[PDB]
RNA sequence: GGCCUGUGUGCAGGUGGUGCAUGGCUGUCGUCAGCUCGUGUCGUGAGAUGUUGGGUUAAGUCCCGCAACGAGCGCAACCCUUGU
């Protein structure tokens, strides 16, 4: 079962996938052929894993579960914002601090601070804060709210992650395998489907592309809300 | 009770030794800006990362990046004096 198929798929370009000499060949289970130098994606295996996916992250959320978006490429980027803010789950599209959810009691602290400095923003003390001191804590405030805005609320520890482009996210995929983690992902050519446990082969390189597939993972994640 | 008196007894006393047994204090590299730690990660491991890289700074000062996130001692500032 899914929400769209091949046509409404390939309107923007995920059948598409990277050159021919930039490629992991565990790929060949998803290959359809070469054309223009670069290898087209079997869109019938991006559905069945859609639906497998869709499945997933339903029953994982119905039961009590989170997912992280993580798609700090600038192509996916403002898109996984947009859903993500929308659904009102944690995600990250800047930057990929190392240890985000295994050091994140670190990184929680760091959350706390966050909100003592938002509280700190709502007493609006600024008098006794010098100017040099307000600068500072504003530059910080934006450095804090740039890499873990998106997960303002988190305190988690959750149970699945949502990755574009593992080859330039390969530390959560890390992370997320390390920490015994499913991790669902858009697997281009360029990619490795033996650390995705969970797949969705789609392109990471185009815009409507990303955008569209975190559109269906956000539309399942809130059926799954639904169903709560 | 104090005070001495001696019998002495304990013992005081030693600028007598070892600063290669020691504290404390000090010098010194150097007021140089560096030295570290927690967690995480990499590595069989010693260890590495952080703390490297680009730029900037008197400065590990700060920024941008970055498997690192942070913290601490140091930097700077708080102090005194001089200058309106």
């Amino acid at each position: 079962m899914a929400v769209v198929t091949m046509k409404q798929l390939l309107d923007s370009g995920a059948h598409f996938g990277h050159q021919t000499r930039r490629w992991n060949p565990k790929m060949k289970r998803f290959i359809f052929t070469d054309r223009n130098g670069i290898y087209i994606i079997d869109l019938q295996q991006t559905l069945t894993y859609i639906d497998k996916a869709y499945e997933f992250v339903k029953e994982t959320v119905a039961h009590g579960g989170t997912v992280l978006f993580v798609g700090t490429k600038k192509q996916a980027q403002e898109s996984i914002a947009e859903e993500a803010t929308r659904v009102g789950m944690p995600y990250v599209n800047q930057r990929w601090l190392g240890g985000m959810l295994t050091n994140f009691s670190t990184v929680h602290k760091r959350l706390q601070r966050l909100k003592e400095l938002e509280a700190m923003e709502q007493t609006g003390g600024f008098e006794g804060r010098t100017k040099k001191e307000i600068l500072m804590l504003t530059r910080e405030k934006n450095k804090l709210e740039r890499s873990l805005g998106g997960i303002r609320d988190m305190q988690k520890v959750p149970s699945a992650v949502w990755v574009v482009d593992t080859n330039k996210e390969h530390i959560a995929v890390g992370e997320a395998r390390k920490l015994g983690i499913p991790v669902i992902a858009i697997l281009d050519t360029n990619c490795d489907p033996d650390v995705v446990d969970y797949p969705i082969p789609g392109n990471d390189d185009a815009i409507r592309s990303a955008a569209l597939l975190t559109k269906v993972i956000a539309s399942a994640v809130a059926e799954g809300l639904q169903a709560r």
